[PDB]
DNA sequence: TTTTTTTTTTTTTTTTTTTTTTTT
């Protein structure tokens, strides 16, 4: 899947080396080859002549040129896609929740966005026949609305076991967004020792609403989003994992969610949506690059999300 | 059930820093241990390797990482539930009243609200074998509705000695947003010194009303609002207590709640109360991330709240 | 009672200041610490470094904090309830009508509402013992409707002193609604020096009917009568007044009081009138924090407001 | 349509020192005329009375002198325009987007620059009596939004054959700025091998936004991006090929782009897009030197860019 | 209007050494007058005992001596000043651009200098009775935005074959800064043959931007733009020519135009030029030996420069 | 005033010798006796027997040794000094411009010295009573901003007429720093044959800073600005007259003086200027052995330096 | 032993309110 870190001891490369380098937050050889010269002159103990060195290998064990357009067709034509439990999503997103992107989903409250999560974290383990990746997950939680007795009965209705089901699941909470930001070094060195395939972040933009207050602090807001957004986005080429976020909205003094430019301009799929009638929920793309614009119906059951009846 | 702060006096951290630290608000090492280092900062008298040295002792004492679900759900099945009086409100809710999230009642002129909050302010006192909490109570109040002769008759209902039930709530008035504000630091400061168990805030938004009048006010009115919950949410972690709050309507030009999205998006359950017939009303589950929509008939008797007879 | 407004004087602060305060319209220390900190920086020659000064005296004149809910039942075991004239009407009312809260009374015309004002505005100065309120009267009209015989007699049935009698109320009449709403100021400068005991308002919604027209200045009107309750309550916190207010009734298209949501929420109680056989009435219990619904039977005489013969 | 640079050896000047030179970064004659002498002397091996002798040799090869306006204004009437694929556009840029100069793109999210970047790596390929380039597209992508599906729908619409179409586009992904400006090299070592005829840069100021932060490293910012932007010229002198970047914007604390001073006074050519009704666009120009302001209407439909019914 | 070189050469001076003096870049005896005898003795083949003959011969051709400002006040009486197309503009430059002096225009993109610098282009050839000079311009462009199709549109507004008016002037491009300061030697011989009215330099300042880089290149490059400057006074001084030049601005960290002390200095008049609204500019007067602050209005339309409809 | 030099021939000097010395540039006898030996050497036709005869010749008719400190005050006292025309201005310099010294004013561009000279010019030819000179003025500019109409304007506002305020102004122009020494010999013998009371340089280092550019060619160039100086004094003290010149600013890597440290030391009082709102100016004193440092205000009109109206 | 020079560069959204009025 990666190459690991250890094929970068040679031509006078220590262990002290690559372990100062993993003490940072480097934890791949990809990890090496994406940053620039000045992020590793800021460690401690990495001079010049070094820096060189270890980008001249990690640049020949990693490539970074031109390849032709069907090349990179190839590669794409072997992605993953999750399924997320109903039809009619999974015909409008042409197949489900893409890896290696980021998918974003906004609208007001009581609208089904966390019910979604907790069903991609049951399907994400179940094996690639009816649509899923054998791997485990990974939960970061803002506000404080995970529940596991859903994933019993999600997992009941997919044919798996209770035990192994909640045991291929991690979950953490963040408190500021300091935290938030710290959690993710965390995730980098755990997912390098086993297989992952879906990350949420559940919500994003909850706590930078009351850390930076009014004008006077709203460029440090934007700039500390979009050092988050571009960690996320790290990762997810690191490893070829899915990566799911969710977001509000406010009025318009009809309605709009909240970020700004940066967060218009970084997500890759963005989703709205809206109140029905019963427990029946409507669906719309906003943003897609492959994808055009259309409207949908789910709906919320005991068992997670599916189509109506 | 929490770290005290007083543990947080190693590796040369003397008691002058402790007490300027208490006074600016935190009594826990959980509530350093959640804190961004601005807020620190902020305060006179802190420095750098001060703040350094308080996140690193409290980051040890307090954990923050990644588990597995199983774990969380274990220890989810460990949180107590408070009985509301009625039933069919108990089978509603799963149970009762949940510790460590917040719950919010809306509805018109008397339906109900004052004295459900009465009831439980009661109620969360009485041995844990029939659904008590074994705690006291603090209400915090906004309109001038409080009479403990309700209290009187409600006690005698549940076999507790007047006095008893009487001594062990704790009262305060408000009378404007920053009074309301301020009040959250003497809770918490009374907090860790006793075993409580339940928060009642009566009208969170009556005084916000007139203190900011008119579009050009709009959005200073709804930063406070934001720190005021963003505090309480706080609070219940810290303490693992219930949180009551209540809440008025306002004609569409058929009824809504106040408050906005801010309202909407911050709180854990919503539940909507009418007007039934003859001293019978009707509630109603409009939002929670674990339960279905469903409705419920209870009634209103001189002893508090009770099934239909 | 209230402390004088003179005690803000130890440390500086001079003449001139309490000057410029009574000009804007505080006429006690309650007055200053009720009031938020905008509302200070708004008083020309009060700029700001002097607020914080007024703020933080007061408050150890001032009592305010969190207490137990067993003092607070001792302090409110001591009220005074002036008595209306019946018996039937007494006993409904659980005593009589009582100080520090808003009471309503609403009904059809020639229900009765006006000479129930007239009746209180006589029985609020009798002793203490017979159920008096020995103090004075304030009485705002807005109809025009103010008529001095009916004082004269009933306070002959009362056994009192005409000439006595016809001096200590003080009788104002409006012709708009700022004037209704400037004549507040006046009220509270009276009362800061002589001592009384109930103001009526007769009618409260008359004016608003007219000066406001059409769905385009709704907003605008809530808004005003808003700030109009919102003072009303005030001056109940600070002398400790009996406030009775009027209104009138609409047709549903039976009949239902007007003023919407702020009328219905910010008052304590409601009281509603209906036309008997001759000179006998009906009265009912609408609301109420304390009081389970009830009906009742009163008269109107030459001499006032009595039981049936 | 370039001198090429091994005619730099004639008389003193070995294969050696051409050998140099293109491990430097020269791979023409004119970019040993453009660049000046202190340039030249900075690489190792080469020595003064050398690059006196190159530049008096280069400036016999590339004509660098005076000449009268009428042989300019033929040879800028010998020209080629590049069809956008909407006759709107084209007649509002007189022509389309010409070979030489910059052209840039800007606007909010989803209002299509991708599309037309898209849909002008297809028509880039095609013959030139239809408004087609002959050349071969360079891509350069700092976002990761490229998809070939949409590549392959745009070419079965101009008559293509897909095979063809994805072999002719060359692609890249950039992960940070020194990354970026280091890809110019291979482009162009690529176009003195085969011709092209379009350089695509998508988008220009992304990954500037989070390599430098703040007030302290802006100067520092604005010098890197001159140096790129001041190859991009180079390269559009050298082979005479068409140049696109794309480009965000931000709001004015209404909407501007980023980039500042040297942004706006490096582009030759400015439009900025508006979101229309369903799949509709307008397109305004905003900088020119022969094109007054005006305003149009495009459409984005299955097969790219295209006229709006 | 200047005494050809040839005069020189009369006893003891040869024809070689005229060769040599020319190959040097002396087209005039003034030139030969004006320059230090320290330059003239850096020459191969001029040896001492000739220089000192050569600043005699010179000395009694062109009048170096102490006059009357009287007379001084009569020569600068029969002064040239050449119309900029607008009425608004001629009054408040009291006639137009004066010959002999150096003019500067500056301002932020699409301001309007290269549209001014377009229409200046002309009219320095129509006869005097209207404002013109007739003689032809010397255009130097450094940033690629010299568009004979303006000049074409301009010149039959003033009743002008577009033949005759585009070939008469001489166009160049230049690509580094030593090119730049390399063509003032041709420019110079040129105008030693053939009567030149004009010059314009657009941009001054685009390529040493880039050519150096950074606080350690600072001081070369303000020593290199000093010695272009003074050529171009010296070229006024020699021919009795008008000298425009454009110039581009920064933001202060509201812009302000770049270059330093050394082109503050340098420039005898100076305009700033600002956007209106619509196609209307603003245009102001900053520096004068002899004006008085004052602005005006101008506009941008198909045939030029003119005045507000 | 002084003693001519045709005075010391005697027995033994004739009239060949004194010739010679008018030659060399001696054209008084102060300047005979100005000159060490060894300078009364390099002139051809004197070797020796003869210089000393002139040194003992030339120093009994002019007093070369000790006097009293009141000898000299009384003779200082009859000093003239020239009327600035600001009443601010000639009180800050203590009556005005003084004669017998050296004035250097320095600011950024556009600050007002040049308008100062012309005025300084004109006004050097009232009568004495209201602060005149009754003389001639010298110009010498090496900028090539002289305008004579702002004589013409500045004659009238004194009464003068404008034809004899123009009649008395000799005017020249510098080239290089050679012929800028050369002037001053034929500025001495013109005024050994009349009365002048000002002599203007304007500006003193704008030829030296291209001149000898670089390090290397520094330390001959303060060598030549040295003897520049020294000359200058030698004529201010031989005839007894003013001087005035100007200077230039560079900013430090806020602004200050170009020259280095020999300017600093030869001048004699130093003075900076600033810039004001709409067309006032700021004036300060830098140097001066007898006056505090001060700051004024004043104003530039169209008839010259006056106070801030 | 001597003898100072010379400015540069933009960034970045927020946040709802408030009922009226009888007819044959
Ligand atoms: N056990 C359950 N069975 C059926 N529906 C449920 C269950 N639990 C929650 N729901 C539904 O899911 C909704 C909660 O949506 P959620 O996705 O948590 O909102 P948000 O969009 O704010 O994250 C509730 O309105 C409820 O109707
Ligand atoms: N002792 C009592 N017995 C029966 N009903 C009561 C008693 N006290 C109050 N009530 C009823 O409770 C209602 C008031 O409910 P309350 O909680 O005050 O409403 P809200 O808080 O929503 O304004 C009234 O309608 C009243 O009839
Ligand atoms: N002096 C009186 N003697 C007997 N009955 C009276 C007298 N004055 C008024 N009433 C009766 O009492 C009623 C009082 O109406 P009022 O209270 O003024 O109506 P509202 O409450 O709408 O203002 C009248 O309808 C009238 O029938
Ligand atoms: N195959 C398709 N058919 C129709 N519309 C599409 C298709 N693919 C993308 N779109 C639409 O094109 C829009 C423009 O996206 P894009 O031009 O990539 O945005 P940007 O201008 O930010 O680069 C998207 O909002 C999407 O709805
Ligand atoms: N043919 C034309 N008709 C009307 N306006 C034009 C025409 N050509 C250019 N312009 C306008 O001239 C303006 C300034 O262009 P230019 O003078 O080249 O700017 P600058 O001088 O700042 O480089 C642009 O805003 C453009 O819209
Ligand atoms: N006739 C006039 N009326 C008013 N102000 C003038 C006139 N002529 C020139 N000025 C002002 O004088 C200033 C030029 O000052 P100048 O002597 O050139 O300064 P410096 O020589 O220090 O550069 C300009 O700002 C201009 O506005
Ligand atoms: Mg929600
Ligand atoms: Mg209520
Ligand atoms: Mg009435
Ligand atoms: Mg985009
Ligand atoms: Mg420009
Ligand atoms: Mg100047």
């Amino acid at each position: 899947s990666f190459v690991p870190i250890e094929k970068l001891q040679v031509n006078g490369i220590t262990m002290a080396d690559v372990k100062k380098l993993r003490e940072s937050g480097l934890h791949t050889a990809e990890a090496v080859a994406y940053a620039p010269r000045k992020d590793l002159l800021e460690i401690k103990g990495i001079s010049e002549a070094k820096a060189d060195k270890l980008l001249n290998e990690a640049a020949r064990l990693v490539p970074m040129g031109f390849v032709t357009a069907a090349d990179f067709h190839m590669r794409r034509s072997e992605l993953i896609c999750l399924t997320t439990g109903s039809k009619n999503l999974d015909t409008l997103l042409g197949g489900g929740v893409e890896t290696g992107s980021i998918t974003e989903l906004f609208g007001e409250f009581r609208t089904g966005k966390s019910q979604l999560c907790h069903t991609l974290a049951v399907t994400c383990q179940i094996p690639l026949d009816i649509g899923g990746g054998e791997g485990k997950c990974l939960y970061i939680d803002t506000e404080g609305t995970f529940r596991p007795v859903r994933l019993v009965s999600i997992a009941q209705r997919f044919g798996l076991d209770p035990d192994d089901a909640l045991n291929n699941v991690a979950y953490a909470r963040a408190y500021n967004a300091d935290h938030q930001l710290r959690l993710l070094d965390a995730a980098a060195q755990m997912m390098s020792e086993s297989r992952f395939s879906l990350i949420v972040v559940d919500s994003v933009m909850a706590l930078y609403r009351t850390d930076f207050s009014g004008r006077g602090e709203l460029s440090a807001r934007q700039m500390h989003l979009a050092k988050f957004m571009r960690a996320l986005q790290r990762l997810a080429d690191q490893f070829g994992v899915a990566v799911v976020v969710t977001n509000q909205v406010v009025a318009q003094v009809p309605k709009k969610p909240i970020g700004g430019n940066i967060m218009a301009h970084s997500s890759t799929t963005r989703l709205g949506f809206k109140k029905g009638k019963g427990c029946q929920r409507l669906c719309k793309v906003v943003d897609s690059p492959c994808l055009p614009e259309a409207e949908c119906v789910f709906a919320i059951y005991e068992d997670g999300v599916g189509d109506p009846r």
